Parts: C-alpha cells; structure tokens; sequence
C-alpha cells in the first residue's frame, strides 16, 4: 500500500531555492501512506521494487514564457510535457506513467525550461504503487510507451505508434502495432498524451476498442508550438479486446515526440491573484469607504481585469504611531501583497516608505492633512543609490507659488498671513523669503481653534493704539488655515468691527468643497479671493460617473449628492489609486508577464524583500487612467505632475471665477 | 555570554563622537568600584541612517530580542518617533537624545506624549527655548527692525511662536534662509539685485538675528563683511545651543561691528582637578580637560550621551542595592500578539526618579518625562576682546543687562 498526492495551494512566487534547483515544489500533502514522499524536497524515493504510476499538472498562471516540465528517474528525464502558449490566461504541463522503480530510487518534477512567475496555483504531482516485482500474481498486468523521437510518420487515418516501451508486464502491448490486447476479463485504465507540434492542423486522437472509439480527444488549435490531445478512462474489457489509439483526424507532421500512451489491469474479473493591502488613520473612515466602493465598482468592470477579482486588506493605525504602522504593514506584506496603498499623515509616511523600500513592495502614498490644514510637504527622502518603491499620488504642495502669484498680481506690499494651529509654516518658508526679499512688510499669527475667546483676549490685553494698527494691518490678510476654522474666524472678526468694506481677505486651502465657499462668501463683508485645488471633470452630468466604459458609483460623482459634496481630497486620490493599480495588474497580466506576490517578513535582518517589485513598480509607475482627479499618472521621480487650482472673489455688494492656476502654463485671466 | 546588565543603543551614522563617549562612559563606570560593585556594564551598539526609520526599527527590535534593559538612542526627529513608539509598545525605557542636523539649532520634535498610555520615552536633552531666550535678549535691546537669517537645516517651527510674538508687538522682521555655499549667494545678490534695493538690504543688516550653524555663520560673516553690506554700527546675534569655544573666538575675529553670542552652557567645577570627578566617580580626561582637542570638539550630545550612561548605571545600582531587580526579557516586535517586557514600568519609575552630577551639570527629569535643566550664557563685543554680558535660564530669567 503505497500512495502519494501534492498539490501547489498558493498563488506564490517561487523560492530562490526553486529557482536554483529547478525542482517543482508542491506545499500541500493530501496523501502519503508510506511516507515514501519527501515533501520538503518533493520527491518519491520508491520503498521496493515494482511498476509505479505517476501523474502531474503543473499550470502556467498568465506567463508568457513556455515552460517544459519533465518527471525525474535519479537525475534522468523519463516523460516531458510543454505549456507553452504565449497568449493564455493559464495552460497546463501534464502528463503520466508507469514506470519500474528499484528501492532508493528517486521521483520528481523538474522543470527544464521556463520559469514559474505567476505561481502554479492548482499544480498537482501524485503516484502509486500499481503491484510489487519479486514478491506471484496473473493479476500484475501494465504497459507504458512514449515517442523518443522527431521523425515524421511510417506512410501513416491510422494507428498512432510508440517506438519506446517502458513497461510491459504480461507482454500484453505489441509493440510493434502499437497495440494492446486485453489478456483477462476485468476494469483497465487507460491515459493518453499525443503531442502533436504545430503543423497548422487540428487533430482529433481517440482511444479505440476493437475498432470503436470509447474516449477522444483534441489538439492543434491555437498557434501553441506543443500542444498534446489527452484523455483517459476506466473500462471493462473481455480477453483477447484490442484496445489502440487511432488519428481520426489531422496529421502528425513535425513528429510527435514526448507523445505517451499507457494503461494497467485495477483489478480482474483563501488566496486570490490579486491582492493589495491598505493603511488607513483611525480619521479616514471616508477613504476605507472610498477604497472599498473603488474595488467594488472596478470587480463589476467586464473590461477590467476581465477574470479576475480584486481582494484586498485594510487596516485602521494610529496614524501618530508609526511603529503601529510599520507593525500593520508588515503583517499585510507577510499575508502577501501586491501593492500597499496608504492614506496617512507624514509622521508615518517615512516609515512606510522606508519600509516599502526595504522590502520592493509598491507603495502607493495618499498624504492627509491634519483636520484639513493646508498641506505641506512631508519632506520623504528620495532614495538615490536605492530604488525608490514610493509613489507619491497626490501632487507637489505649490500652495507657497501660487499664493505668491497672486499677491504679486494685486501688488500688495503689507498684510498679515493667519494660520491655524495644525499647519506646518515650513510650508511657506519659502513664501516668506521671497516677501522679505521684495521689501515687504508681512506679519504672521497663528489662530487658535477657538476664536472666541482668541478676540475677546484681544480686546481686553490690547491698549486702543495697538488695536488701530492691528486693524490697519488686517485690511490685507492671507489665511492658511481649514474652512471651518476660517468661518469662525471671519465671523468673529467681522462682527467685532477689526475689519470694514475696504478689506481684502485670501484664503488659500487645497480643500474647500463647494458648501464650504458658499458659506465663506455669505460671512465675508469685503472682498474675498477662495484659492482652492479643482479637479477637471466632464460636461454633462451623465457623462461624470463614468470614464470610458467604466462605472463609478453615482455616490461619488452626483454633485448634488451628500457624500461627493462631503469627499475628502484624499477621497479622490484613494478612487483613482485603486483604478490605477487595477489597470497596472491588467496590463502586466494581459501581456503575459505576471510575477506573483511573497509572503514577506520584516524583523529578519536575514529577510529578502519580493523579488517581483521591480517589474510591478516599473509598470505602476507608468501607468495612468482618468479618473475622479482628472489624470493620474507619475513622471521620472516617482510623483504626480497634474494639479490645477481656480480663483474665486467677491467684492461683495455673488462669488465668480477670476482665474486658473497651474504649474506648467501659470496664471491665467485677471 | 549574557550578562546581569545589558543596555542596546543605536546611533546615526553621524554620531562616530557619541559612540567613543558612549563606550567611554561605560568604561569609566566599570572602573568605579562605588557604583555597580560587583556587576559589569554590557552593550549593545547599532549604527543607523537616521532618515531611515525602518532600519532604526528594525535594528532596535533585534536588541530588544537580545534582552536588553534600557535603549539610548542619538538621532533626528525623523526616526525619534518610530523608537518612541516602539518603546511605548514594549515597555522598554527609552532615554532619547536629539541630534541636529549639521550642528543647526535644534527644534522641538513633536514628539506626541501618551496620555491613555504609559510613556517610556525620556527625553534627556532639555526643551527648545531658542525661541524664548532670543525674544528676551532681543526685547532687551530694543530692537524694532531686524533680519533673521536661518542655515538650510533649520526648521522655522522652531520660531513660529517668535515670529507670531514680534508681529504683535508691531516689529519689521525679515527672513531669509542662507544656502550652505555662501560666495554663490552673495555674488549672486549684487549681481541680481539693483542699487536701491542693495541700499534697502544694507539698512535691513544693521540688525540681524542667525540661526544656523557656527560654520555656516562663519563663512557668512566674513563674506557680508568683505563685501561691505555691513559697518561698525551693525549688531548681529548668533543663537545655537551649540558654539564650541573655538567657534566663539573665532566669530568675533570675522565680525567687525557688535556681536552678540547666546549659547548653552554646563555647570562644571572650578579646580580644573575637580572638573574630571563627580564625587569618587572618575571622568576620563578627554572629556573633561578643556584643553583637550576632543572635549573642545565635542558635541552637545556627547555630554549627555555619558550622562545618560551615568545615569542608568545609578538606576541599576539603586534597584540591585534595594534587592529589587526585575530581570530583561527578550521580546519580540513584529508579532501583535507579541507582549511587553513586564520589568519595563519599574525599571522606567526607577530611572524617570534617578538624578546625577555629569558633564551636563545636573540630569534628572520632571513628572512629564523631561529634562528641566538648561542654561544659556550670553557673550559680546563691541569691537575695538569678548566678556559675558548676561546668564539666561527659564526659571530665573535673564541676569545681567
Ligand atoms: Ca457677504
Ligand atoms: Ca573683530
């Protein structure tokens, strides 16, 4: 009693050690009585001698290469079998045969040429021991044959021939005629593997009894340079039954080498493909809910990743803890992940880039501002002699440029800069420079969250003669702070009488939806200028929740709905990161050049990072797609380009657009 | 082998001058037959790109793996928190010491204290008070219009709170950051800007603030000077905990009109013989014979880098003496069912309450986890050579004019 079956239970890349060995390793181990089969090293050592069978599929998932797969007798092929197509989704190495096997001898799967990028998921190698030698019984009945050879056809519409016979207990296959000849009433099988290379023909092969065919088969479709008709069955056959394979269709030129054909007496008478993970803060439940809605709407997308699901992972972090996130992160990458998308602030950012790079994996990186501060630059460390797997998503701040552009246009030369208490003032260092630069008298304050009492203080602690120059100074104001802090804070002002109708206010924000402006203008009592990021989307209302062929959900791109009004910038960016990836995936397996996910480890000094992130860096980074932001795409050094802001005002006495900023053409209108 | 008391430390690859003091300062403890009598003090050292916060995690876990009972860490900002964090999670004590950059006056980190969570970092080098102390002086002298100029590692949160200040009290204050090559900038500036904005910009100099590295004031200085943007009414003031004495005397050399200098300071003995013991512990003389090239040399965190290690060997001894050890344990990071060391918040309650007598002065931390201790002096000279105008700490204030 002795029988093995392996099986490949996960989509993963191979080892280094695979890839060094060549040997065809197989994870799961549904049998092994004996224990004859070394699962570490995926080989059968045969117990004792007899005729043994042996079975394997080895599946090529989305590769391009062919690979050739080969059973091993202690170092020497006995059966080969070809997948190469170049254009399949998956195709499969299979083939089988008995064989005799003396104790000792070693069994197992090498592959030959190729290799096993896109995993082989489904990969089955499985045997048994028919009947022992030496130890008897008319019930030992087996027969194996292969082709060795390239030469064309005998002058064969006929009998398919074996010039190789392995095996051949009872003598019963006439080698010769290829045929075998039933020498007892009982249950056969019979398995068939007719290799028929490219002649630009289709074949049809079939099992015959006695002149009838019982089971067929087909090849020669496609342009796949090895292509093999198989087929196998169980039947009952009487003494003296013929059983042979017959071509009933087609032709065998270019030979049909590695073909096989045996047969021997029974008795007489999860994990997906694509998978990505995510880091969230505990505040960006929008974007968890964003992400989710962009898998859902690219899974019902027939056009997209048109056999395959995207699953994913998400994980919520303290996003001022960055140990949590490196901690989360890795536990994603150790599920094995293609990508890590994250939506965090820059107090975790380097630590997931830093990471992202130690290990390859692709890093897509959402910045989010605290309590919608304006953003400044997280200042992430390009890598220079290291690749860099971090792409940045949401474009360059230019928040600095563009506020100078404009108060250069009205010719200001005094006015007074209000920030709110999360924004980081590096983020107009720059800003200041050119102001002090150019002679001009610029003060700054930070505004505290409560207004309230911040003006009320004021009054109090201020003497008359500093509240006159306090006031002057206010007629000419810049605010780099988030809506809502800004509309208490015009509020309070403009009711305390510090500012009248001659004032002119700028409030300069990446984020101030449509609600926000509305109510900024109505508070406002002199001129207000509303600097803020805008996204170029479609005319015609119908035409805004899709692009092209793909849906998006009504949720996102209804500008009468709650939630669009409501989104997020990062919102946006999450839609279009997932929309990107997606495309990328789609792409790489498309043209047949997948490499599969690893399972990573992160505390391991020893620790490899996946080997396949160069290549799906390489095409993330090139890829694009229009989506909610408009373009999304990434130049040389790894970040988006595209970015557009409008200008809005009211002299009061209503908002209008008074122009466009971008980074390429500049300023335009007044 | 495995010692009794094992400490891990990780340092950026910048910080050659604490690693020898670091190993300096457990030499000396070693020595000193008072303190930890009959128990060795062992090590653990990694260096780290101190812009890679992975690394500093990662090798910080492999200590923690080790066993160790304390992390000393001397880095930047950038990778403070993830070894903040990681500390806090591990209940490993954590004494911090912030690095700048480039010898740039330091800024605060941010640091984000736990308030439902036990905090286990300790951060050894007091608060930023730049930002205090050169209002004060700048209060003082009545200035009204001034320049600040700051080097290209600076970080201008650290005077936001300033900046915010001087604009309420109605001053002209302007920024500009100096690039590290100086001769392009102001070879560039004639160049570029025309006569009258020059005149402007001479008049804008009669009164400046740096805050930058000696180095960069330097170079800075002489080329303003040479390139007469500045005259003998002119009064600049250089702010940087850190200015070695060196720096000091050779500042004054380049400037030509008032200089003012605001740097910390360490009480040390007088009796130079003194000034290398703490009671009957013995400090290695290149630390503290200020004669010596290396003490001279030192950076600032080279001082409370063996404070630091001075510090946690009284700890130690306070805890064995008292028959109150609880043993290091290795832990493990990346494993969210991964525990905390369980001697972690008794060893910390022991060192957060330790006090000692160093190269610093006095260390020792307050009820938040913090340093209080801090001094700065304030030098100048009129030209026509350099004397001690005034002391500043945050308690007392200003003393002197
Ligand atoms: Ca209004
Ligand atoms: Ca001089």
């Amino acid at each position: 009693k002795v029988a093995f079956s392996a099986i490949r239970s996960t989509n993963h890349e191979p080892s280094e050690m695979s890839n060094r060995t060549m040997i065809i390793y197989f994870d799961q181990v549904l049998v092994n009585i004996g224990n004859n089969f070394d699962s570490e090293r995926s080989t059968f050592i045969a117990p004792r001698k007899g005729i043994y069978s042996f079975n394997f599929h080895v599946v090529k998932v989305y590769n391009r290469q062919t690979i050739q797969v080969s059973l091993m007798l202690n170092g020497w092929p006995v059966i080969s079998a070809f997948a190469g197509d170049q254009d399949v989704t998956r195709e499969a190495a299979s083939n089988g045969v008995l064989i005799q096997m003396e104790k000792g001898d070693r069994a197992y799967l090498k592959l030959e040429r190729g290799n096993l990028m896109g995993g082989w998921k489904y990969s089955t190698f499985s045997g048994f021991l028919v009947f022992p030698l030496g130890s008897s019984g008319s019930a030992k009945v087996a027969f194996s044959a292969i082709r060795s050879t390239n030469h064309e056809p005998s002058e064969m519409t006929m009998i398919i021939y074996f010039d190789q016979v392995l095996v051949n207990i009872g003598n019963n296959f006439d080698s010769e005629r290829s045929t075998f000849i039933a020498p007892r009433k009982g249950i056969y099988s019979f398995n068939f593997h007719v290799v028929k290379v490219y002649n630009r023909q289709t074949i049809q092969v079939s099992l015959m009894l006695n002149g009838w065919p019982v089971i067929s088969a087909f090849a020669g479709d496609q342009d796949v340079t090895r292509e093999a008709a198989s087929n196998g069955v169980l039947i009952q056959m009487e003494k003296g039954d013929r059983a042979y394979l017959k071509l009933e269709r087609g032709n065998l030129m270019g030979g049909w080498k590695y073909s096989t054909f045996s047969g021997f007496l029974v008795f007489p008478l999860s994990d997906s493909i694509i998978h990505i993970g995510a880091i969230f803060d505990e505040s960006a439940k929008k974007d968890d809910e964003v992400f989710r809605t962009a898998v859902g709407d690219l899974n019902q997308n027939e056009e997209i990743l048109q056999t395959e699901k995207i699953t994913f992972s998400v994980t919520f972090v303290d996003g001022n803890n960055p140990f949590q996130a490196v901690q989360e992160a890795c536990e994603l990458m150790n599920q094995g992940i293609l990508a890590l998308v994250s939506s965090i602030g820059c107090t975790s950012a380097g630590s997931l880039q830093s990471l992202a790079d130690a290990m390859h994996i692709p890093h897509l990186f959402i910045q989010r501002s605290t309590a919608g501060t304006p953003r400044s630059g997280c200042g992430l460390t390009r890598s220079n002699r290291n690749d860099d797997y971090t792409l940045s998503v949401r474009p360059p701040v230019y928040l600095h440029d563009v506020i100078l552009r404009v108060v250069t246009e009205y010719a200001w030369q005094k006015f007074i800069i209000f920030y709110d208490s999360e924004y980081d003032i590096r983020g107009i260092q720059e800003f200041l420079d050119k102001v002090s630069q150019q002679g001009m008298d610029v003060a700054l304050q930070k505004v505290e969250n409560n207004i309230n009492k911040m003006i009320t203080t004021l009054f109090d602690t201020m003497r008359i003669e500093e509240l006159n120059r306090y006031r002057d100074t206010l007629r000419r104001a810049i605010l780099v702070m988030n809506p809502a802090t800004a509309k208490s804070f015009i509020t309070e002002v403009v009711e305390t009488n510090l500012v009248a109708f001659d004032c002119h206010w700028i409030i300069i924000n990446e984020e101030i939806n449509d609600v926000d402006v509305q109510e900024l203008v109505r508070r406002s009592i002199g001129r207000l200028t509303i600097i803020r990021q805008t996204f170029p989307v479609p005319q015609n209302i119908s035409q805004r929740c899709f692009r092209g062929n793909h849906r998006i959900s009504s949720t996102l791109c209804d500008p009468k709905d709650p939630f669009a009004q409501n989104m997020e910038i990062s919102n946006l960016y999450i839609y279009d990161t997932v929309l990107l990836l997606a495309n990328a995936f789609h792409k790489k397996l498309e043209d047949r050049k997948w490499h599969s996910m690893a399972s990573l480890s992160c505390i391991r000094k020893n620790s490899k990072p996946w080997q396949g992130g160069r290549s799906m860096l390489e095409t993330i980074k090139k890829g694009g797609v229009s989506g909610l932001t408009g373009e999304l795409e990434f130049g040389e050094n790894g970040g988006n380009p595209n970015v557009h802001f409008e200008i809005l005002g009211t002299n009061y006495g209503g908002v209008r657009k008074l122009g466009c900023w971008n980074p390429v053409t500049g300023l335009n209108g007044s």
